[PDB]
């Protein structure tokens, strides 16, 4: 009685909605433009084929077979149960700050319901004497009339929270609570709108932007192969990092979503379809951004390089600046901000569902008490998200975005891959998959699970640690204690594995050998362990593909 999905289309839509987030539609086209373009697809496709698909398949299959949450699937290796807490903490940390972009989108949407947009000129009370008519009026409106950033001196001078953004945060929190309090029976029908509206808005945006003058010259700059940029060891690193960070792995959301699936459904086809859709969405959406950027560059007589920005300064400054020059600008602004709002609401409920399912599956007291636990979680998230709505909240946002999910997601994914493929065994995993579906994975999948994925993940982790630069916002330089706090957050997320491993080893009874045997063997093999035969205590178990 684990409350399976109402329909199968509810699962696919939920996964697609979680995967497609705000960063999906701007990061990949910019990365393609920077690293050649067209030729950048070769490292991306190679790394994707050899790393991303096997990890997606492994997560889906593990979640579906074990019928539990992120921390409950570790009855196959009891000593490695800390990685579930690690991924839950990562999701909580990301959600602590991902709910402020949606508040900004709500603020802009409410402000766009007028016959004269407030960011078209600088004659208001929030504009400095020097102006473009000197920073542009759009940027001045964004970071001087909305954020009120000019009243802060850094992360050590924050100030009281702003009520105009606190109201939007409250609205977002109320929507999040009422979209998740009854489980997946109601959460699977919400995604019928939020996972399909972005495509409807993007089609109209592309149709409008294609006809703009100079949009073709912005598209040619997007798809122009080089093939001589593959000789530099910066394109491959960027491709590997993008492959690692573009999938939904490392959060525990996929395991939680799969735990509600039927036992005998086919997860291979589902993984293939979801991955194909997620990868095609970014490539397709790259056609609108660069058409608009080419239109703007032709308007200002400047190269596209100086126009193509990144981060929150693109969708809140650059995009609502070309719209104001279009006929019927208010309607276009309204639909654009509706799309922005609906594109990151299903990536914030997926993370919350991951946390809630993972914590409920462990303690049985929080069973049938689903509304109260959800209320407590959303209240805690709202309380801890009040730091980013102050005068200097953009600094806290930048710090959290830099340190919350990075070098820890890769660590958790590598640990879980090692646990699944080495401690448990690829043979047992293949037998379980053959038990669920009707067919056994081939040699390619087992080889990728055992050898290629761990080495790739370890190389990515090492290159992420070695090449590290502190965050910044404009000309501001963060102090030392901010970097110390970021490192403390990252290490606190990552340090769940050793502490739980030590506690588990110390709690078990007996001598060293019995403790080890009960700690590394699956809970389903308890009879064999009691009899005295352990699979892991042999040479042939670790050298088997
Ligand atoms: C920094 O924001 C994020 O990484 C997104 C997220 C948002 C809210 C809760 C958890 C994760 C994920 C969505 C899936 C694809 C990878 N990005
Ligand atoms: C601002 O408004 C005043 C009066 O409405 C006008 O004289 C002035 O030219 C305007 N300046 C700009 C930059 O809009
Ligand atoms: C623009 O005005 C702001 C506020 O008065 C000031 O801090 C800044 O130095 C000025 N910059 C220029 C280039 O005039
Ligand atoms: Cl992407
Ligand atoms: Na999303
Ligand atoms: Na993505």
């Amino acid at each position: 009685d684990r409350e399976t999905w109402g329909k199968k289309v509810d699962f696919l839509l939920s996964v697609i909605g979680f995967a497609v987030d705000l960063a999906n539609v701007w990061r990949f086209p910019y990365l393609c433009y920077k690293n050649g373009g067209g030729a950048f697809l070769v490292p991306y496709l190679l790394f994707m084929v050899i790393a991303g698909m096997p990890l997606f398949y492994m997560e889906l299959a593990l979640g579906q077979f074990n019928r539990e949450g992120a921390a409950g699937v570790w009855k196959i290796c009891p000593i490695l149960k800390g990685v579930g807490f690690t991924v839950i903490l990562i999701s909580l940390y990301v959600g602590f700050f991902y709910n402020v972009i949606i508040a900004w989108a709500l603020h802009y949407l409410f402000s766009s319901f007028t016959t004269e947009l407030p960011w078209i000129h600088c004659n208001n009370s929030w504009n400095s004497p020097n102006c473009s008519d000197g920073t542009t009026p759009a940027a001045e409106y964004f970071e001087r009339g909305v954020l009120h950033l000019h009243q802060s001196h850094g992360i050590d001078d924050l100030g009281p929270p702003r009520w105009q953004l606190t109201a939007c945060l409250v609205l977002v929190i109320v929507l999040l609570y009422f979209s998740l309090w009854k489980g997946v029976k109601t959460s699977g029908k919400v995604v019928w709108i939020t996972a399909t509206m972005p495509y409807v808005v993007l089609t109209a945006l592309l149709l409008r932007g294609v006809t703009l003058p100079g949009a073709i010259d912005g598209i040619r700059a997007y798809l122009s192969v080089d093939f001589y940029r593959l000789c530099e060891a910066s394109v491959w690193i960027d491709a590997a990092t993008q492959v690692c960070f573009s999938l939904g792995v490392g959060f525990g959301v996929l395991i939680a979503f799969s735990s509600y699936n039927k036992f005998t459904n086919n997860c291979y086809r589902d993984a293939i379809v979801t991955t194909s859709i997620n990868s095609l969405t970014s490539f397709s959406s790259g056609f609108v951004v660069f058409s608009f950027l080419g239109y703007m560059a032709q308007k200002h007589s400047v190269p596209i390089g100086d126009v193509a920005k990144d981060g929150p300064g693109l969708i809140f400054i650059i995009y609502p600046e070309a719209i104001a020059t279009l006929p019927l600008s208010s309607a276009w602004a309204v639909v654009f901000f509706i799309m922005l709002l609906t594109l990151g609401i299903d990536s914030a409920m997926g993370g919350m569902e991951s946390v809630i399912t993972g914590l409920i599956d462990e303690f049985q007291l929080l069973h049938r008490h689903r509304e109260l636990f959800t209320l407590f979680i959303v209240l805690a998230t709202f309380l801890l998200s009040l730091f980013c709505v102050t005068n200097g909240g953009i600094y806290v946002f930048t710090l959290l975005d830099h340190f919350a999910a990075g070098t820890s997601i890769l660590f958790g994914v590598l640990i879980e891959a090692i646990g699944v493929a080495w401690f448990y065994g690829v043979g047992q995993f293949s037998d379980d998959i053959q038990q669920m579906t009707g067919q056994r994975p081939s040699l390619y999948w087992r080889l990728c699970w055992k050898l290629v994925s761990p080495c790739f993940l370890l190389f990515v982790v090492v290159v992420s640690i070695v090449t590290f630069r502190p965050p910044h916002y404009g000309a501001y330089i963060f102090p030392d204690w901010a970097n110390a706090l970021g490192w403390v957050i990252a290490t606190s997320s990552m340090a769940m594995v050793p502490i739980y491993a030590a506690y588990k080893f110390c709690s078990l009874p007996g001598s060293f050998r019995e403790k080890l045997a009960y700690a590394i063997a699956p809970e389903k093999d308890r009879e064999l362990v009691d009899r005295g035969e352990v699979r892991q205590f042999t040479l042939r178990h670790w050298l088997k593909v």
